């Protein structure tokens, strides 16, 4: 009858009062992330964020929270690609993701970019976000394969990439998972996560401590540069 919290697997969660149809809406609901402070505060409908400004929770007592806006005027709101559109707003940044982590030369060799941590984590840790256009597994497996370089399976019906011109940091910000380069010794996993705006998407979660500075890696699972790398490794 009073304030009801759902939490997802990967952490996040949602929390308010749910209208007399037992129903997420409102002007005062939020989603939590996984660091159970950093919120996205205001308009949701049946759970689906309308405009959500960002808000930092500041504590709870007994189920109830109390949360306070932080400077600025940016607002948020459920944002599912579709298969040709990444975003709506493409340069606006994940304010959770921006904090954990950045864009720079990779420590790989003639490997492009890398993602690296912002902050010292312990494991398990959720540090970016995998959005991208979604496409079908036949769309992927059947074009040339040079175009898929970003490309990350979701689901059984599902495919996530990060196409050309999104690939560039100047083009494409909203989230940075399609950074990280790949390792057979990685620090990271890629993991299902709920998003209050990219919707059903996968994280880069880390595996275990990860320092400040550290290049974030995952293993691909699967091009010549992977093959090279696995005769050297082995
Ligand atoms: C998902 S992107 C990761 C970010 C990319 N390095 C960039 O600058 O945008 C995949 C591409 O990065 C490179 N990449 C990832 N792991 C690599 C590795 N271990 N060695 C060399 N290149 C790698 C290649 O072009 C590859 O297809």
């Amino acid at each position: 009858h009073g304030v009801c919290w759902i939490y997802y697997p990967d952490g996040g969660s949602l929390v308010g009062e749910v209208n007399e149809d037992g129903e997420m809406t409102g002007e005062k609901i939020a989603y939590v992330y996984p660091d159970e402070r950093t919120a996205l505060y205001g308009k949701f409908i049946d759970g689906e964020m309308i405009e959500g400004k960002l808000a930092t929770l500041m504590s709870t007592e007994e189920g109830r929270p109390h949360f306070e806006l932080m400077p600025g005027n940016s607002v948020y709101h459920f944002d599912k690609s579709t298969s040709s559109c990444i975003s709506t707003n493409a340069l606006l940044p994940d304010p959770y993701e921006s904090e954990r982590v950045y864009v720079a030369e990779s420590l790989i060799s003639s490997a492009g970019e890398g993602l690296f941590s912002k902050v010292a984590v312990g494991p398990n840790t959720v540090m970016s976000f995998y959005n991208g256009v979604r496409i079908t597994h036949q769309e992927v497996d059947s074009r040339d394969w040079a175009l898929n370089g970003n490309t990350l399976s979701l689901d059984e019906e599902t495919v996530i990439d990060v196409p050309e011109p999104y690939n560039h940091v100047s083009k494409y910000c909203a989230s940075l998972g399609h950074k990280a380069n790949h390792s057979f010794t990685p620090n990271c996993i890629y993991d299902m996560f709920v998003h209050p705006r990219f919707g059903p998407i996968k994280c880069i979660r880390t595996l275990r401590a990860v320092e400040a500075d550290e290049e974030l890696t995952v293993a691909y699972g699967y091009p010549e540069w992977y093959q090279v790398e696995l005769k050297a490794f082995q």
